[PDB]
């Protein structure tokens, strides 16, 4: 049901001890819009609800990233744009991504279903984790499975904020 | 994010040393109803709850001002009707306001969000300050931004009364 992963380490881009990263990735199936179902309390997203990320293919072989979110303390929709590059082979879902302004960090897909409907992504350390989905909600069954992989890879899943989404 | 301002100083209308006043004001967007979220304990408003200020355009280029509130001591709603005129250009949010007789008070918009949803308004010295909003409550983030501008402009934010609103 899930894509194959293997242990993967790159200095400064992956968490200590490495993490299991997707190793037969097909970037074209990753394109388009994902809803952020859950995130750790990342400073660059603080406050945001109804968050999505939209990926598109660039001529230089990277991805454009469009981040959208609603700030309920301002009552406003916000958008920001970034870029993503593979750090090695494009079959390995390890990227560097601009998370705020010109600052890039590691972006590692550590679980992904074979139909590219749901993903667990971690940043360069264990303070950065996301659950992404093609739909604004996920099943309890998908939630359990994603939480289980995160726990196995050493993350503390009680740090998740469950992001408000439609439905 | 907030509208641009510039320093405006005029004795009797602004506080001493002047205050930063909005300088790209579009009065049509300021029209309609605002809730008074907070005020410094002004004697003409003492005890009032559920206070609103309503602005409408006059033919002569001023604003009609209606200040309304519930007075628990009287067990009655109360309102005062005044007129406000720009002291300078209509893009500068500094007005003079009269309700009784040939006497005028300064009204200076010193913070305003670009969507005209919240504003910080001062009078002729630092005993006169208001937070206005299009909604009867504001978020903590918006509250903190207004309190910071107030402090920047020399006001003592411990003087705010947080007005009773729905």
């Amino acid at each position: 049901h899930l894509e194959s992963t293997s242990l993967y380490k790159k200095s400064s881009s992956t968490p200590p001890r490495g993490v299991t990263v997707v190793n037969n990735f097909d970037a074209k199936r990753y394109l388009g819009t994902w809803y952020e179902i859950a995130r750790f309390d990342h400073r660059f997203e603080r406050g945001l609800e109804k968050v999505t990320a939209t990926y598109s293919l660039r001529d230089d072989g990277g991805l454009n990233v469009i981040n959208k979110g609603y700030n309920p303390d301002r009552g406003m929709w916000q958008q920001s744009e970034g870029k993503a590059y593979f750090t090695g082979a494009p079959t390995r879902a390890a990227l560097k991504v601009s998370f705020f302004g010109p600052f890039y960090g590691g972006y590692n897909v550590i679980a992904l279903d074979r139909e590219y409907r749901h993903a667990l992504v971690c940043g360069p350390d264990r303070d950065y984790l996301w659950i992404l989905s093609r739909t604004p909600t996920i099943s309890d069954e998908v939630k359990q499975e994603m939480l289980a992989v995160a726990t196995r890879e050493g993350f503390d899943v009680s740090k998740f904020i469950w992001v408000q989404q439609p439905g």
